[PDB]
Formats: structure tokens, sequence, C-alpha cells
């Protein structure tokens, strides 16, 4: 029947080794495309056409989001997530002032050398203290000096690992999406597209703006399923015959 | 008559070999174009131009319609659409409680195994239930969890296959509009374009975005008759002369 | 003089070979260009340009018009417009009620095998009945059932065929415009600018589009004259020399 | 000294062969460019620059202007206007009303033969009456049937010739504009861009649209001198000193 | 140290042969850009990058001005402005009344044949009246007819001459601009960048139009010194530091 | 855990041989992409998909600032600022009124040639003199007439130089940004990602203009780890399990 | 096959080129690659004619003259 | 011909290159086609002179020094 769709579309992805199961009903896109080559033999007195080569049909899928997700990163790098994990990462505390005795007191762990910054833009790299207390020289600030320090400290924390020769398995995708019914203006059926072997494609990009809300984008090749030769099933069973 | 057309085109299509008829009266564009290769033979001492080689008459068309429709990406695939066919599909149950004894009920009929959503994002698969009771573990969730179950269920309807061999048939296209009258400001004729042999072309796309109606659009390529050898025919029938 | 020219110009066709003459006067854009190919001789010490070498002037001709004419059709062909031809073409018969012995009474004159559609979207290819009554099965609707019939008709009009081997003649040009007076603001000449040997090109477009008045337009490739070896002729014709 | 230039240049033309000189003072827009090609040569160990080879240094002009003038098409094409020659051009005369006796009567001098258009469109070719009474068949029109002659008549005025092997011969260019003074604000002095020797250029495009007013433009190529070598002398003579 | 840049920079241009120098302080942008050309080595089982090749790196410069300098174009010309050169330039004069003698006389200093304009614009060379008086033909004007002459006066002014075979020497260059205090508002340093060798590019473009006042624009390629191999100095010089 | 970012990164730039840290936290704008090579293999009958070859895996970063550090020109030299450097830069000096006995004192310390711009724009070059008086002619000034000085100074500050032969070296690059939470709307973690092994890309450019405030950009490359063959390590850690 | 006339652009003749005794040349070659649409390729070796001593015969025959 | 300098890049010396006794070479070839200027072309072999048996004089004369 002919019917109207407004909607954007819930997306259900599953790995085929081992059936993880990935869902995203936040949308902002998601689409799919088909491509094939086409060529003409011609002959004869005319140069008139005489067949049509048809070959490589193609299909391409695309999926934006309106969250983020470390989940989508692993689809795409074929990785796993590891959770909880140590890792040093680094802080900053500015506003120390040193005191009459040229000491500079640290209120953080400090791994590595703590480097300090004076107001004019120079920079001090010392080793780490015990009791955290640092021997500032004259040199570099006096009295009433509010100084900057930079150095690494230790968090745990999920972590994911983008390795130069690891690329992606296969995975299972569907799309669902509702369409209404013109005449009565209610919803008339659920129509369901379902690729059964895809392949993530390792092109992606992050760009983080200020004022700007992120939003990811993920992208996929679908491939011919092994025995059946499918490539997509598309679905429109209605909401009166289940 | 020198007349003013303002207005698109109801589509009719038919098929070669067996006959089967769709129409579309919602459209939104119907174009059909025309390109020819042309050279030039030149020579002489004042090198001019002495003759022109014209072949490679070709015509495409492009159909955009207003409401979506089955039968074009059954056209677009020569296909067949096979009613009430039982398919597997996704769902999503969102709320259930897990209670005193660590127990969820589900209210659906999975027919694989049943993943769990925690409210950190972690996930459980735990594999299908008789009476559809699951004891979800202590370090999962406690009294009072919210949780999310994703399962597989059935249901019946309409499907069509894209597989990666399978390629279209031979149609016969019909646009048909009106032409007004520039003196009179009524309608003067009708007038009908008519493709007798076309190939629908393999290359389409179906994007979903929220808040979007979606508009599908399909193209075909004009060939030759066989018996008459014309491409198209244009007629300007009155409604007076009918 | 310097004049102001401010307009379109009136256009007007011929056929060489028999003399079938076309004019338009609610035209949207008359336009001409000229093109040529140079290249330069290099030598001696410096590789000082020596020489150009000018070859190729070419003429292109395009007209946009305001009204849709056949005519222009036939032109870019090379093909004449049969009258009052019989033809055949596709009509529709929306809200036929099955009735309680489930017949349909079609009030057209179908000249091949109806197909009916339910409100569920659903076909029924029927032979033509003689009285015009078919017996449409309880499988497919039972009584105030709304259905649409679609068959092929018989009407007489004008017909136009765009074969794969036919191909356009030669024509001769002529626009012509008014120019105004900068000191008196009143048309002091009348220009002509006349082309003698002409081909039509066989690139064209027809797109019709909801909402949108259809603009035709038109190409031509303009050649030297057989003996005078003329291009084009501009002509400015005061209204006191007559 | 520092000015400002806020203004376009009066342009004066003059052919070398035989001191035919052509200005403008209404004109829209008019600019000059230079080019020159450059290539490094490098080598050694690090693969660095030594040495850079300049060559071809070319210099292109373009003049817009707000009239037209036959005479800038005469300088692109290297002809000469023939004025008071007489013309062959078209006429069409509409509401000629068919009489009891089926006669029509122009009121022109028609040279070729007249052309008949009905009310639907239909073409009537007769030859040309002496006495200037047509009789039109009654399967034409009836009493009281606006018809619409179109017939070839005869005027005078100025021919330019365009020939598929004629091209444009050297001239001399020069630009006149005013400079300002910043501090004072009044004009300083005035800039006289010279070109001794250049070339007119094939590339020409006229294009007439309803509503538009038409500016027509010319580009030239200028070349190095005989024999003192320059390819432009700015000039910049104040108007204290002259 | 973190400051902000929100203006232009002052520029200054020396020679290097004689130590000519000019200076911008009323510049509209100054801008330098570098370029590398940057290669992957690749090799051994899984084609892994193993080593990075880079060079020809190249600098450039624009600066674009506000006012206009002829020495702009002699610095890119590599030539010399001559002071109080004697030059021929064009002159016109409207509304000479054509006297009951037809006798027209001349109020200007004509060094060529003047070129008398009427009223149609038809012309008419006439050669030099020592006296200043023309005798037009009745067959070209009559009393109360005003005319137009054009003519070749002398002037004296500054001469730039741009010849085929001439190009621009090496320059030393400097752009000079402020840096401000984020924190305390106030302007904070000084900022010099100093290019130690440099060409000037031959390629520019001057276009006057109408109502639009003319920024000439310049561009430059850096070298590298002939003995430090330094390309660019960037310079950050405190204002309480000196 | 599905959460929203909507800022920047605060950005840590580490160098590998001797750990000096650079830190930026106005930053605009943070960027990382991924790319990789794709290919497929087909043969047999039917020319299928028979398998995909992938690699090349690479990976870029792009870095965009608020304020000015001439540290970032240093990192994407690899250079170093020798800070407090003699230098020798320009000045002006404007308001040099001529006295009664042609003679002009400075208020500055010139090092080199002092040249002398009247109001005209004529220079003339003058050595050093010693206690600072100068005897212009009478020729170039007279009295009561203002002229302007343009010699150069000394001055101490920073100084990076730029050469034809260094390029940069490796570095560690970290991002950090804050995520939130859909439900509650508060911060729920901080997400760190870390590239091991980049290397600085010699490609900048700087575009002063007037009423623009510069916002300088660096662009990186990333690599794979010598032992880990990491390229980058999204984390993802929290702010209550911490 | 058919000649155009370079004035008019209308097929002018017929040309028929008549070899009365040629012999196959045993030398050819079939090639199949995925992808490419196969183009058989066939040579002759001409020889004259037993009684006439002929080796080919050139007929331009026009559309007006049959 | 005439050679540059590389560091002043001014026109630096003249280069003349001389052959006592040559013979001209008789193959050539002049080809006409539509809208290519024609390029002629001459060759030459070189004998030793018959007393100084001198083939070739390369001279590099300065501008300063003429």
């Amino acid at each position: 029947m002919k019917t109207v769709i407004q909607d954007t579309a819930d997306v259900y992805f599953k790995r085929k080794s081992d059936g993880k199961l990935v869902f995203t009903a936040e949308a902002q896109t998601a689409s799919f495309s088909q491509a094939i080559s086409e060529e003409k033999l011609r002959g004869g007195i005319g140069n008139k056409p005489l067949y049509i080569l048809k070959s490589e049909k193609e299909i391409n899928l695309t999926v934006k989001n309106a969250f983020f997700d470390l989940e989508w990163l692993a689809m795409t790098q074929g990785e796993t997530i590891q959770e909880e994990t140590k890792v040093k990462v680094f802080d900053r505390e500015h506003g120390l002032i040193v005191d009459d005795t040229n000491k500079v007191t640290l209120k953080g762990k400090p791994v590595s050398d703590v480097t300090f910054y004076n107001k004019k833009g120079l920079t001090y790299k010392i080793a780490v203290s015990t009791d955290g207390t640092y021997t500032i020289p004259t040199a570099f600030a006096a009295a009433k000096d509010k100084l900057t320090a930079v150095y690494q400290i230790e968090k745990v924390g999920r972590r994911l690992a983008i390795k130069a020769s690891k690329f992606s398995e296969r995975y299972e995708v569907e799309y669902r999406t509702i369409a209404y019914n013109p005449d009565t203006e209610e919803v008339y059926s659920d129509i369901y597209i379902q690729f059964p072997n895809v392949s993530p494609s390792g092109e992606f990009e992050m760009s983080l703006e200020n004022g700007n809300a992120l939003a990811p984008e993920i992208k996929f090749e679908a491939l011919a399923d092994t025995d059946t030769d499918e490539m997509a099933v598309v679905i429109e069973a209605s909401r009166d015959e289940n």
C-alpha cells in the first residue's frame, strides 16, 4: 500500500562470531544505497546498442547518532573494551602561591616530573617531591606569585586501543521504522530493513568544537550472504496481521 | 498550438512479459532527457569542417514520488513480493524491575538469547527460559532496578529480497499531463509521452532523516523498440477532437 | 551610434529544403556565442612569441521560450508531425462499488485486460468483458468496497515519433530586437541577427515539476554558408531610414 | 604619492593600419592582468633550489561597457561596416479577417511566399499575389476569422558580416582614470595605462534576456612592441605639473 | 606567552642591490605560508610505514594595501620610475558648434589628426590645422550641430615601462604588528617577522570597476639566506624589556 | 553508556627527547581522523567479490587555538626559542620640521642610513649623523614643511629562526573532554584521547587581516608505537569510580 | 557498407567488396577473461581466381541506378 | 648562445661553438598536416680541418673581458 514515511530508524547491530548485540534508539540518520556497473556492447553498420553488460552490485550503509558511545569505536576497530584499567593522565593545578621561603606545596599525587609556569610564561621542570614541597628559584618567583603546575596522575577506567594492524569483523544490521496511512493519518505498519552480512568501514572522523554537540557517524559495506546470496531484505509487516 | 504546462505527470509502468501494471498519481517529478554524440571531420588547406558525424542517441528517465511503495523497489530489483511470509525481527522491552529474589519476568515471546542492559550500559546475555523467569546476578542489579531486554520475535508480512545476481526486466512507461490555453485560461489538451522499451537502472538511494518526509526516486534508460525502432512518442490529443 | 538594449528577441526559424516557417514571439532568452582556437609559435634565444596561429571559428545559439510547442521537438528531431492519428492511452476509474452479487460495471470502453485495485493495494487482472460486467472474487471485496480500474482506451490526436537513427536538417535562424536612444528614450532602430546555415543540436531536456511552469529550450550550431562563407550577419536598421 | 582610485577608466582604441579611432566614455569595467611561468632548478645533496627559471610574460585586457556599439563587434571580427545596404528581413501581421468570399488583403510588401497561421496553429504557405488578395480555403478559416501572415520585406541599414576565415588586426589601447588625495579629498593626478601593440581576442558572447540591460564585453591580448620591446606604460601625470 | 593579535602589520621592503626602502602603513592584509613535501617509505610483511622522507620547504608571502603606489608596480617589474618625462596622451572635448561657414575652431593643442564625431556616430579624420580652423563638409554637419573632437596632446609625468624580458631582483621584507594581554587588556609586545631573501612574483592583476575602491595586491616567494640558511625570523619583543 | 559531548578539549603536548611540556586550555577545535585503504579481489564466473584487502591505516590530528603562542611555531619547526637576543628592526618618525637652516634633528638611535620622505613621496637616503643633525637640500624641503624618517634601531627579545633543512621531531599528544548524563544533566565522566607517537606536520599559514582576531592552527600525523603498535587510546574514566 | 554524400548527408550508394577465392587461416586465439565480453576474430588469405585471375572486385552501386 | 650566472642572475658569457669543415647530410623529410605548423630540420656531419685537424672549437667569452 502507498504509505508515508516521516521518521528515522532504530538501529540494531549484532556480531556474528559471538552474538554481541548493540542497539541505538536515538539516531539522527540511517541510510543505505546501491550502485551497479553498466556497459553497452555495440556493433553492426550503425553504431547501435546490441547488448547491456551489468555487474558489480554494491551496497553501502551510513548511520549517524545523537549521543556518544565507545562501542561504536569498538565496532569500527573490531577491538574490545577493557573495564577498570589503570591509566596515567595529565592534570593541572594553577594558583600556587610562593611562600616566604620559596617553597611550593602541591595538593595532588604526581607520578612524573612537575612543570611550573610563572605569569610571564616560562617553564621549570623539577622532579617529584616526597613531602610535595618544591624549592622554587628566586629567579623564577619571589613572593605572592601565582604559579601553575602540570603533573601526571593515575586514574582507573575503561580503555580502548586502536592498533595499526587490527581490522573489523562481520556484523548483521537492521533498521526499523514506521509507515503511516495517508487517508486515516494513523500508523499503518512497521518497516524492517535487514542486512545479513556487512563489514564495518575503517574511515571515521571525530571533531570537537566549542558550542557544538558531537554527532558520531559510522559506515558499513554490505556483502552477499554466504548461502542465500541475499544482500538485504525489506519487510513491511503490517499492524493488523502482525 | 502554443500552450502552457504548469503541472507534473501521472505515471504508468507496465511489465512486458507478465503485463503487471503499476500507476502513480501523486508524483513530484517526471523528466526525460536526450543526449547525442557529435564530431567534426576536417581537412583541406583552410582546415575547415567538412562533415558532422552523429551517433549515440540515448534517452534517460527519472521519476520522483511523494509516497512510499515497495513495488518501486520491486521494479528496480526485478524481483517479486511474497505476501504473508514469516520473519524474525528484533524487539525492545523497557522498565523490567528486578524483584527481591533477583528475578525478572518477560512479557514477550523471545526466539533467541535475551540480552539485558543495566542503567550503566552493561550487557548480560542469558539464554531463553521456559516460564520467562531469569535470575539476574546481584553483581548486575539489585532491588528496584530498571533494566532493558533485547530479544528476537516472530512476525508475518510482505517480504522482498535483494540478491547479488538478479537484475531488472524491460518495461513500458507513459507520462500523462495537461496543457492549458493562454488566451482562455482553460484546459486545452492532454499530453502523453510513451516509451515502449525501457530498462530500470540499478542505482538508487534511500535516506531516512528525522523530521523529513521520504521521497523515493527511480531512474530508467530508454531503448529503441525492436519492431518500429521508436524510442519515444509524444501525443498532444485535444479535449474537443478527443 | 551608442544605443541601449533591454529586451529579448523574436525568433524566426525556417527550413531550407521546403521553406517551412516557425516563429516565436514570447521568448525568454536568445543568445549566440563565438569561440576560436589560438596557439603561439616560439623560438630563438629568449623563447619569444613569433606568431599566433588562429583557427576553428565556431558559433553556437540557444533559445528559451515561455510556452510549449511541439514544433520545437519536431525541429530538434528533424521529423514531421502526423495529424489525427489513432493512439492507445491509459485511463483510470475510481470508486467502483462491488454490488451484492460481486459484479462491477465499467463506464469506459476498455481495449485491453482491466486491472483492479482494492483499498489495500492488491491487483486483479481480468480480461475485458462484453457487457462491461466483471465478477470480482469474494476474496478481493465483498460489498461497499471502493475499487479502482486501470484500462487502455483509444484517442485521436497529433503524434510525433522519436527514432534511433533520424537526425536533423538545416535551418536559417534570425533574431530581432529594438534599440533605444539614451538621449531621448525612444526606439532608435531595429537589430537583426541572421544565421543562414545552422544545424539543430540533439541535446535537450524536458523536466516536469509540480507547481513549476515549463520553459522549453533549444540549441543550434552555426556553420559557414556554402558560397558566401558567412556565419552570421548583424544588421542595425534605423527607424527613419527604413 | 599614495593615492586613492575609486573610478573606472575611459578607454581609447586606435587601429594601427589606418588610424581608425574608437572611444568609450560610459565604461563599466576595465582591467588588465599579467602572468608569468616559473620553475626551479635543484640539485646536489639536500635537493635544494639552485636556480629559478622565468619566462613567458603574458598580458591580457578586458573591457565591459554600458551601451551597445556595432563598432566593438567590428573590432573583434576585423571587418568593416558597409552602411546603407539593402537587407531582407522578416515581418508579421496579426488580425487579418477573412471576408465573405474568403479573401485576405495584406497591407505590406512581401518578397517571398506568405505563410498564414490560423487560430489552432496550422500553416498555409501561399505564393505572392499581385493585388495582395489571397484566397483562403474553407478548410482553413471562415467569416470573422482572425489570421496571421508572416512574409519577408526589404529594409536598408548598416550591415556587418561575420566570416569563417577572417580574423583581427593589431590595435593600440589606452585607459584613463583619476586618483584622489587622501589628505585633501581632491583630484591629484591622472593615470594613463598605455598598451602599444595588442590583438583582439575571438571569444565573444551576446545574451539577450527579458528585463536585463545588455552589457557587451571585449577581451584583448597584449604583445611586445616591435622595437622598444615594451608591453605597457603606466603613467601618473599630476595636474599641477601637467 | 599567550597573547592576542587583532591587527594587520606595517610592512617594510628594502632592495638588496642599493638599499631603496619602501614602507606601507595603511595595509589591509599581510600573510605568509609554508609548504613541504612528504612521502612514506614502506616495506616488509604487512606493508607498514618504515620511514618518512620530507623536503622542499617553501614559503610564500602576500600583501594587500588600501592605497595605490606606483612603486609597488616598479617592485614587481624590477624597473625604475623616470620622473618628469614627456608623454603623448589622448584628449576629447564635446560641443563644438559648426558655424555658418562650416568652420570649427579647436581650443586645444593637437599633435596628430583630429577625429570628429557627429550626433549620429560618424567619423571624419582631418589633419592638423595651423590656426585651428577646420572646414567640416556640409554632408557631415550643418548650422548648430554640436560635434566632438578627439586628438592627441602632450603632457609630462612619471613613466614606468613594462618590458617582455625584464624581471625582479631580490628584496628583504619585514612585517610588524602588536600583541595584547588577555589579562590586563593592554598592549604587551611587538611582533616582527623578517624575511631576508625574497623574490617578487610576476603575477598581478589590476581591475577598475565603477564605485569600487582599488586595493592592489603583491606576492613574494621567500628563499633561504645565502649563508645563514634562514628563511624567516620571528621576534616577539616585550615593551618593558625593549 | 550513552553520553552527550558539547565542548572542546584541553590539549597537552610533550616532547619525547627531553620531556618539554606545552599545554593549551583555550582551544577552539581539536579533531582527529582515520583513513584506510580497501580493495576487492574478484574472480570466477559472475565476477563476484571474493576477498577484501585492507591496509595503510593512517591517523591525522588538527588543533586550532584562540590565543597566540610562539611555542606552537617552535613545535612545528622543531627549533628552540633563544630568549634575550639582540635584534635590529625598523622604525618610523613622522613630523620632522625642516628649520630655517635646513637642518633636521632625529630623536632616535639610527644604526643604518636614514631615509627621508617629503610630502610628495620622494626619497633621500643620508648616512648616520653623529650629533643627529642632517642638512636637507633646499630642493627637497624649505621650511615649516613636515618630513618623515625611516631608520633601523636595536631591540632585545625572543628569537625563533626558520631554516630550510630543519624538520620536527616526535611528540606525544593528549586531549581531554567531559561527558554529560542525558537523564540527570550532570557531568558523568572525562574522556582522554591519547596518541603515543605523533609527528608534527610542516604546513601552516599565518594571515593577519585588519579587524580580525588571529586563530593559529597546527596539524599532526599519528604513528604506531614502537613496541605496543598502538596509535591511539580512547579512555572514558568516570567521576564516581575514581 | 554504405557511403554518405558530403553535400546532402544522405546515403548515396552501397559498396561491395567481393573476394572470389580465399583460404581461411588456421591461426586463431580465444581468451576468456572475467568481466570482458569476448570478441572472436578470424583471418583469411585471398588467392587469384582460377580462370578470370581476379583477386578482389570493388563495386560502388548508387541508390538511384539500382 | 648565452650563459647566465647562478649567483647574480645576470648574463655572464657568450658560448660559441665553431665547426670548420662539415658536410650536409642528404636525409631530410617534409610533412604537411592540417593544423600543424611546419618546422624543417637539417643534419650535418662534421669533418676534421684539412690542416689544423680540428673538428670543433668551443669558446666561452666573458662579457667584461670581451
